[PDB]
């Protein structure tokens, strides 16, 4: 297959079962940016659940998916990965057709504690390879309050270093760069600034722009602070907490302000085919006090199965530090990892900053494993700049797909580490075959 279908879906099911009819949520049915258009299901690749509060024990509630996914398509589901922390749990199932090409299979969990509130906050995670393509899938809950967004995006920085997902080898990586597609969702709890009766107004007239601009997860994202150029849908649907049991006509009722908890994220590694489908929520699953969330994306995947030379690069990289520099390149399609030398000129005209460059000499030539054009199109490079006496001051990521050639490309991408921006990098780069 040349595209997959993925189904994300997040749920805060309340500490209650789910009903016996959760169709809406596996087929985006509801309210914001949906598939209510469609008459006949096309059933997805992979479905991929993640819930919190989920109380329904484990081999229980996996049931209940394969049940449902059953009845929908007439096909059995392969669920090949499950994790859960709690009462946060996240389970992925693929078609029977493409048990084959998976591969690579991991799963991670993490604690994220605060004192003196309720705890069970934290996150689980799957990772897998189709054909030659890394997914990343995380499930979190974090800390809940109208003024704990602080403690929230702690709770964030916290999962991006400790969740370990994916291969060892990228331990110099973080999850926000070790996966072709990374999707980031949960009950992230991040709340609406503003009293309830004039939210409650909004809600009324469906005009969510002037909610949208007062809600704390997208203030903190142009702040800089968490998911860094990460992508989410725009949101057209109504706030998912905090609803009446039985219904969708009332809010419960600042504590109890109504919010979007419940979101989904990505990150992707650039010049890839990612488009998202929906992004809603369902109006006719009321058995909690959230309305669970849909998202879908049609993914493009690589097949699994000549050198890379660069002219120079140069890096502005955000540091007091003035000692020398280099560079690791990790990546799939080659053997072993390769190291830069010293970086042999710098300079720096701000104290916080400084200018680091490589000429064709200090920077090795990389072999990949295939000589394929095709396959080195798909590709990409994992370079992280490390200091001489030793841990990393920036990570990146570098496509290939327009690099193929017999003269040198251009190429120029941001540094981060810790989920902070901390410089860029660029150079001149071919990949020659003969």
């Amino acid at each position: 297959p040349d595209m997959i279908s993925v189904f994300i879906g997040t749920w805060n099911m309340g500490s209650v079962p789910p009903p016996k009819n959760v169709t809406s949520w596996f087929t985006s049915k509801g309210l914001g940016k949906t598939l209510d258009e469609v008459t006949v299901t096309i059933p997805h690749d992979i479905y991929v659940f993640g819930t919190q509060e989920n109380s329904v024990g484990d081999r229980e509630w996996l049931d209940l998916l394969r049940g449902g996914l059953k009845e929908l398509t007439d096909l059995d589901y392969r669920p090949i990965a499950m994790q859960s922390l709690w009462n946060i749990k996240v389970a992925v199932l693929v078609k029977p057709e493409h048990e084959n090409r998976i591969s690579h299979v991991s799963t991670s969990s993490v604690k994220t504690g605060i004192a003196n509130t309720l705890g069970n906050k934290g996150a689980v995670g799957v990772s897998f390879m189709f054909n030659g393509t890394s997914f990343g899938f995380v499930n979190c809950h974090l800390t809940s309050g109208n003024e704990k967004t602080a403690r929230r995006n702690q709770n964030y920085l916290d999962i991006l270093r400790l969740l370990s997902l994916g291969d060892r080898q990228l331990n110099a990586f973080d999850i926000s760069l070790r996966f072709t597609h990374l999707f980031w969702f949960g009950a992230l709890n991040y709340r609406l600034d503003m009293d309830i009766q004039e939210i409650l107004n909004y809600i009324s007239r469906k005009e969510f722009e002037p909610l949208l601009r007062v809600d704390q997860l997208n203030l903190e994202r142009e702040k800089h602070k968490v998911f860094l150029r990460f992508s989410e849908e725009e949101i057209s649907f109504p706030p998912t907490y905090r609803y009446e049991r039985g219904s969708r006509d009332t809010y419960a009722w600042r504590t109890n302000v109504p919010s979007w908890c419940d979101r989904i994220l990505w990150k992707s590694y650039p010049e890839t085919h990612i488009i998202c489908n929906s992004y809603g929520c369902t109006d006719d699953i009321v058995t909690s006090d959230h309305s669970p969330v849909f998202g879908t994306f049609e993914v493009g995947v690589t097949s699994q199965f000549a050198y890379i030379e660069f002219e120079s690069i140069e890096a502005i990289v955000k540091t007091a530090s003035r000692t020398k520099f280099f560079i690791e390149f990790y990546s799939t399609c080659l053997e072993e990892y390769k190291k830069s030398f010293e970086n042999d000129a710098q300079s720096s005209d701000n104290i916080n900053f400084l200018k680091v460059q490589w000429s064709s000499r200090q920077l090795p030539t990389l072999k990949p494993i295939l000589a394929d054009i095709e396959y080195l199109q798909d590709q990409h490079l994992l370079l992280t700049v490390k200091s001489m006496d030793g841990e990393s001051y920036g990570e990146c990521v570098v496509a290939l797909k327009s690099m193929i050639g017999s003269t040198a490309q251009q190429f120029l991408t941001f540094l981060s580490h810790r989920g902070e921006e901390t410089g860029n990098i660029r150079g001149s780069m071919k990949v020659r075959v003969p």
